[PDB]
């Protein structure tokens, strides 16, 4: 529900005929086209150790939330793993999310860090 | 995002292998399947007389909101039209919505009335 247009040709013939038939002043002052809300996440799995994992329709993981415990080290990319072990040695990674931009990790002290696809740092927030 | 299951066979093979590979205690305590959010409304049209109309992907109207003015009488089913002219003669219909259950109308005094497909009264709220 983001695109807006003033072009009446965009609107289906049945809709245009409906407006012209039932409304006296039938001047269309813009049309909002509801873009289909396409969700990437289809599955959400809760484990017995209370850790939650989100997967897309093909079973590829998207988010791994280990709540207040540590994310298995094998899941965290080496440059990300090494950045945290250097700049935050007092802390552990509790949540990792992967997307098209890269990877976003969350620490035990609620610091969030964003890394790109190549694995180098981008930004963070306190 | 409504269905929940304890059946691991529901979850894709790639997701199941991911859990078994990276997690030591990999007991899946239920899976939430995100049911696809299928929206019936695709178009929303604003007219110059400030009245708003919502249509499905095929151009069939779903809602006609004439804000504080009257809905064109030709749009309101005759049994609905006659019910209002009888029980609410001091009032006018400002909004009409059609669905699978029937029709839901809104009056100028914010009373909402619900009618079935056959056109007879069902309920209302002050």
């Amino acid at each position: 529900g983001d695109v807006i247009t003033q072009d009446t040709k965009q609107l289906p013939l049945t809709a245009r005929n409906f407006i012209n038939q039932y409304f006296s002043k039938p001047h269309i002052s813009h049309i909002k086209i509801e873009s289909e809300i396409l969700q990437t996440k289809k599955y959400e799995v809760l484990l017995t150790d209370r850790t939650e994992i989100d997967f897309d329709k093909k079973g590829n993981w998207l988010e791994v939330d280990c709540k207040k415990s540590a994310v298995p080290e094998a899941l965290i990319p080496v440059p990300v793993k090494e950045y945290v072990k250097a700049n935050f040695p007092r802390e552990i990674i509790t949540k990792i999310e992967r997307g098209r931009t890269g990877v976003e990790i969350e620490l035990g002290n609620d610091y969030s860090l964003k890394f790109n696809k190549k694995g180098k740092f981008v930004s963070m927030d306190d």
